[PDB]
């Protein structure tokens, strides 16, 4: 399992459905830029 | 199930184990800032 610390959004990112994920979770998710991910409660 | 397209992480924020999300996405997967996640391959 991936988890991750939940930040505020950015305000230029509200309501894009867009999450803001480092190289670091992306490479253990196995996603890049411009893919999609779930998000669920731990 | 609650799915967002992956942005770049701001740079204060890489290396820090966290994911930006919005008060939609939050709502939606009923988390808080703060609060943790888990992130996964859709």
């Amino acid at each position: 399992k991936v988890v991750a610390r939940v930040a505020e959004a950015y305000a230029e990112d509200v309501g894009k459905r867009v999450v803001r994920v480092d190289k670091y979770e992306r490479a253990k998710v196995g996603v890049k830029v411009g893919d999609y991910v779930e998000v669920k409660k731990v």
